[PDB]
């Protein structure tokens, strides 16, 4: 039981074999140095960090998925467009996870049964000096089998264990934890989950997506999918204590059990006046402070974990971090690429959701226009993708002339393709949204901040796509910029003098010519 | 007459001293050379051609207001705010301009009454292949006294010589040109005007201006704004034939009358079968491809210049630039600035137009509630700047904690901070728009594509700011980038590999935190 095939020590590895590796070897607290290191180089190489402050059993690393093009070379994949096509097409195919028997596992060489503390174990970090609460916000949940209608679901829930082995479990309204709760809300038996820390790459990954189930239903196969998306399957293990699965490769998990009709408060604060959505509770991922609510919670009976003299690996991450960005918003893209071509296939070109728009707030589409018939198919596509999102605020539709990575280059495009009075779209006033965007906590008024009392306004599908039959009016104005050689004119110190200025739009115009 | 004090060769020897600039001695091409050189380093430092294709007393400079930053350490700013705010103290403060005797001018060393051929000495230029005529785009009108109620103006117009002496003058609908042309359109003397090129660098600046007359109507002094930015008065000179004055500093100037009623075609395709607005002329400010139209004609009766031994420089420069963008969107931004200060003053903290959204299209304003009072001004910030520009298409308002110079940031808060249902604002449909965005060609129909037959949608006001009052459910979430400090963590070979991967939304989040 040492060996992991592909987990993330030999992503750690294949990191340190191709120099994007950044090691040190000391102290860092938990407190406000991990995530301010984090924020520092937001969008940058993994950070590992040998010495953990108060966790001498523990390593932690960052910025894992901080830079997608580290990413995409880690799965083989060469640019954004092929990465969000692969993960479709894995989508549409998953390779079923193998179970192997419980003495190969390397998560359950030390099987903790008592003295179950998850403080001393498990890292929690503070995030902003704003905050009370050390919380763990570095664990997937797992629910393979009959609680998932025979398939699999992994996903990120964070934990403030403030009762020594019974912590909160925040659970996204709508989401798949939030399906199993509901089906099993007015049982007797708690429902037996598993989280797992330190999980291969490919189950971060698709432990990202969310509020896509047009195309990843409940009772999908998301262990299924990375699977699919690592190219060999994830191996599971049969638990010590409940009768589940986790994953094998991991380097903690927590055994126990969810209970959903025991609620209780997130901070201190909030248990001390009884009211959610008002208290600080670590950033989220709509870029403000969070709030502190009820949560169910997670009775821990067992926790396994690698051998504390391998020094198992944690992932804790800052939630307004690119990585975050990264991890949610790449599978995300790829369904809703996966429901456009549903639609209609061919017309989607490609699907990109940056970092400035959210997690779950927004998404940019790329239309091509064949023929006239095929006009109107972007007004189809912007009303599906708001209405199969769950509180999407805004989806944009572009041409296919547009850099669909740059931000100007889509603000280029609200100011000269939109008419206002046509091509916004506000297709489900009053539908289901994300309680964690503070534009709803206006709709709340002086009742709670909760998902039962805000009001949706909506959503807004920006078409911004270029009438068929009017491209030559709407014609890019392509420069000769490959019809002339700068090294002619200039010399090299010139030449990246005047090319060290430059950055942004005209970076992406300066290759285009437009 | 060999001195200039302020002017463009004055402004190349404070960019060769700071190592702004980038000179070369081979012979560049007018087609499709000059553009694309500027369009593949668009954005960066001045480029200064020596020898020209067929223009043997003739050099050339491009991208000099390229970079603003070298435009800003020119005029003696820190940062686009304070360049801002200067400027708008520099329009409510004009410096009146200084006539100096027809001696001492620089720009009449020679002056040619006969062989009238403009083509001749003036650099006309070819921006795209798509093109059939070398058009001149370098030179500012200047029409002071008598046909501007007493005032001055300077602002860019493109002419077309294709006869000769007698070359088309574009004019836009609305602008000072226009309002001088429709109160003397019924006349039988033609408007005296002159073209000046090589001007002054504050000159270029103020010529720039646009739409901006609730801040400066007809009748005001913007060679006196030219000469409160520069910070000396601009010295002006009486024709040698007509009766005008010109900007002695220049380099050429170009002396005749304007014919308002002999309107002609501007291409040969154009002139050909009779169509406005259909064939290509040239890309233009929305970021398409311009159209050829019908313009009155430009007579010239005297081609004045320095000595062709002392090689006059002419500022060729493409449309959809840097150098163009920031050329306009300067002065309009600080005449933004002072309309919203007029109103009700201590509420916006800053304007920008950045090159993305366009020259007319758009600006970003940012303001700041100091109490609830103050809750609404910013609609009406939107709908007096919606009104008092001529077809801005879309004006976006956000809070004092964004980041204005980031498109990203704007995403996010369009993304977060928006109320479909409310905070749209359409304040004027069908009013006057611009009819170079092929959007109001949406509007033309099967009619022609003219000023005449579009229909603005009525530009689109996104009141993109947190509410008063719920600046904490809106609060941005901080982190500890300064708390931690990573020169004790890594080295400096970390460091900045770590460092050299960022770029965009995470180099603006990286130094607030946020
Ligand atoms: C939505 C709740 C849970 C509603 O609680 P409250 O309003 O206080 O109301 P109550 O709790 O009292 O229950 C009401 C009554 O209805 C019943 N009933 C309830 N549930 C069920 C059920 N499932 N099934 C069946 N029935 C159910 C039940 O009978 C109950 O009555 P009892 O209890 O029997 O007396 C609220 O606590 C909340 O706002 N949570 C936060 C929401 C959120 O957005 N989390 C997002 C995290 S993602 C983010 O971190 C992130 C994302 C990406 C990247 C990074 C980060
Ligand atoms: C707007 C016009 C000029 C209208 O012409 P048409 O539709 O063909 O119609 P007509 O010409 O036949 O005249 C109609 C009748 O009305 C009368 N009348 C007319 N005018 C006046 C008057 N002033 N005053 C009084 N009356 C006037 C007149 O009686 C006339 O009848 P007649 O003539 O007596 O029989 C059109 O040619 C056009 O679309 N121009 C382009 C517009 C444009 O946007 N240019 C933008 C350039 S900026 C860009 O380059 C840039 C910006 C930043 C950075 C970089 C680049
Ligand atoms: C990447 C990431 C995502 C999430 C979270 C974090 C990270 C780093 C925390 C720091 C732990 C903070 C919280 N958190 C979190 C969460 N979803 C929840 O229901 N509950 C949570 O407390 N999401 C999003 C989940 O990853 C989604 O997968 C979501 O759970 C829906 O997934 P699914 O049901 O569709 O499968
Ligand atoms: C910077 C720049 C601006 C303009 C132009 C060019 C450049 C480089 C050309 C390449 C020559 C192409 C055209 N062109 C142009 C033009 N305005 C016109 O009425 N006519 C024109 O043919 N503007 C905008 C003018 O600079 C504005 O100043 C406008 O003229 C209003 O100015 P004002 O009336 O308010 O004073
Ligand atoms: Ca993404
Ligand atoms: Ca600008
Ligand atoms: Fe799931
Ligand atoms: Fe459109
Ligand atoms: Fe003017
Ligand atoms: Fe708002
Ligand atoms: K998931
Ligand atoms: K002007």
């Amino acid at each position: 039981e040492r060996v992991g095939e592909k987990d993330l020590r030999a992503a750690l590895e294949w990191f340190r074999s191709k120099g994007y590796l950044v090691e040190t070897n000391k102290e860092v607290n938990p407190d406000l140095e991990i995530t301010g290191l984090q924020k520092i180089f937001d969008g940058s190489l993994p950070m590992l960090f040998n010495n953990v402050k108060d966790m001498p059993h523990a390593r932690a690393i960052t910025n894992l998925f901080g830079d997608i093009r580290v990413v995409e070379e880690l799965f083989g994949w060469e640019n954004s467009l092929d990465r969000v096509k692969k993960v479709a097409r894995a989508i549409d195919h998953p390779l079923k996870p193998v179970i192997i028997g419980q003495d190969e596992a390397p998560v359950q060489e030390e099987v903790l049964t008592t003295d179950l503390d998850v403080n001393k174990w498990l890292t929690a970090i503070r995030h902003t000096p704003l905050e009370t609460e050390m919380t763990i916000g570095s664990g997937i949940s797992c629910v393979v089998g009959p609680y998932f209608d025979g398939g699999s679901h992994i996903g990120y829930n964070r934990m403030n264990f403030r009762w020594g082995n019974v912590g909160t479990f925040q659970i996204s309204p709508g989401s798949h934890m939030w399906q199993v709760m509901t089906e099993h809300y007015k049982d007797d038996e708690p429902i037996p989950l598993t989280m797992c820390f330190g999980v291969p790459p490919s189950c971060t990954y698709v432990a990202g997506a969310g509020f896509d189930y047009a195309i990843l239903p409940k009772g999908c196969d998301e262990i299924g999918i990375a699977g699919a998306i690592q190219g060999s399957p994830v191996r599971l293990v049969k638990c010590r204590t409940i009768d589940a699965y986790t994953l094998a490769d991991a380097e903690y998990v927590l055994e126990g059990y969810l209970h959903p009709r025991d609620k209780r408060y997130e901070t201190a604060e909030s248990e001390a006046a009884d009211i959610q959505g008002r208290f600080h509770f670590h950033p989220e991922w709509a870029g403000y402070m969070g709030k502190a609510y009820k949560a169910p919670t997670f009775h821990v009976t067992a926790i396994t974990m690698r051998r504390r003299e391998s020094k198992p690996i944690i992932f804790p991450l800052g939630v307004h971090t690119a990585d975050d960005a990264n991890i949610d918003t790449s599978v995300r893209e790829s369904a809703i690429f996966a429901l456009c071509e549903r639609l209609q296939p061919g017309i989607v070109q490609n699907v990109h959701i940056p970092y400035c728009m959210t997690d779950w707030g927004g998404c940019i589409i790329q239309v091509k226009k064949r023929n006239q018939i095929e006009e109107g198919w972007q007004r189809n596509f912007l009303a599906a993708i708001l209405a199969c999102s769950q509180g999407m605020r805004l989806a944009i539709a572009v041409s296919e002339d547009v850099d669909i990575y740059s931000m100007d280059d889509i603000m280029w495009c609200l100011t000269t393709r939109v008419n206002p009075q046509t091509d916004i779209l506000n297709p489900l006033p009053g539908g289901r949204g994300q309680t964690f965007m503070p534009a709803e906590r206006m709709t709340s008024g002086d009742k709670q901040w909760t998902a039962s009392n805000t009001q949706f306004e909506g959503g807004m599908g920006i078409d911004a796509t270029v009438p068929y039959g009017y491209e030559s009016d709407f014609h890019r104005p392509v420069y000769g910029v490959d019809l002339v050689k700068p090294e002619n004119f200039f010399d090299a110190k010139d030449i990246d003098k005047m090319k060290s200025r430059m950055a942004g739009w005209v970076l992406s115009l300066a290759r285009t010519g437009r």
